[PDB]
């Protein structure tokens, strides 16, 4: 309920079927604007920011709590709840496509299907199992965050984008920017550590994974590795697009995968 004020809670568009847009690291829910209207025709659209973003006052910022990705989906699961919707579609983004895989395996009754968008069950490499790091890699990652968070997204925003998209790059590092960084830091450190493959099986929910032809936090492979693991119907959607943040770089192209999987479930 106080979440609802806390965590920005927009809910817009017009319709039977309700849609859950989860953003991922670095934006807020405004990462979806340029999506969103391909959608709010025919769906009633629920948008929120996750408690790392900087639209949201620090303040609320639980260290503690907030170490685990089980209490970014409580957050979640409570504005729905607060909101009285007892059946949704989720979209999700990066931290936001584990948040929704963890999500339905706790309720599986309210979400009918997922959109995985730059999505990795684990990002740590292991046998047999190509996350796209190294243990050494990730810390480089969170030392370059601790002392120099300016330079570190500075030169992080255009390889996320990946595509050459002003536009994108520039709205990427305002809310990267946007982010205070020992927050930034955190929530990265909570990603790099969480490892969703033993639970993959659990999900029930249809799912389509959303591949672009190039990922810097997500191998190629990642996808089809979803694909097989998951438990539910999964279906590897691909653009023909460059990038971790499609929603940003290449919005008419998601839009036709968005349409096409919250047509039916
Ligand atoms: C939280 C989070 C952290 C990392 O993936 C971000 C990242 C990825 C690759 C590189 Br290189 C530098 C930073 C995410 O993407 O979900």
């Amino acid at each position: 309920a106080k979440l609802l004020q806390i965590l920005n809670v927009r809910v817009v568009g017009s319709g039977e079927r309700v849609v859950v847009l989860s953003h991922g690291f670095g934006t807020d829910q405004s990462a979806w604007s340029r999506v969103l209207p391909y959608l709010t025709r025919d769906h009633r659209v629920v948008l929120y920011d996750l408690v790392c973003a900087g639209s949201v006052n620090p303040d609320h910022f639980d260290f503690r709590r907030y170490d685990n990705l089980d209490a970014y989906v409580d957050d979640l699961l409570a504005i729905l709840d607060a909101l009285r919707i007892p059946r949704c579609a989720f979209v999700g983004h990066s931290v936001s496509a584990m948040i929704g895989i963890l999500a339905s395996i706790r309720r599986p009754d309210l979400f009918a299907k997922l959109v995985l968008i730059g999505a990795s069950p684990r990002f740590l490499n292991d046998s047999d199992y190509h996350g796209g790091f190294e243990l050494e890699e990730i810390q480089q990652v969170f030392d370059a965050m601790g002392a120099n968070y300016s330079a570190w997204a500075t030169g992080y925003a255009p390889l996320a984008v990946g595509a050459d998209v002003p536009a994108a790059v520039q709205e990427f590092s305002r809310t990267l920017f946007n982010m205070r960084p020992d927050i930034s830091l955190h929530v990265c450190q909570t990603v790099f550590k969480t490892d969703l493959r033993g639970v993959l099986g659990m999900v029930r929910a249809p799912c389509v994974v959303v591949q672009t032809t190039r990922d810097v936090s997500v191998p190629a492979s990642v996808a089809a590795y979803l694909k097989a693991h998951l438990g539910g119907r999964t279906t590897v959607e691909f653009l023909q697009t460059e990038g971790h943040l499609p929603h940003l770089s290449a919005p008419s192209l998601l839009a036709q995968v968005l349409r096409r999987a919250l047509a039916r479930y």
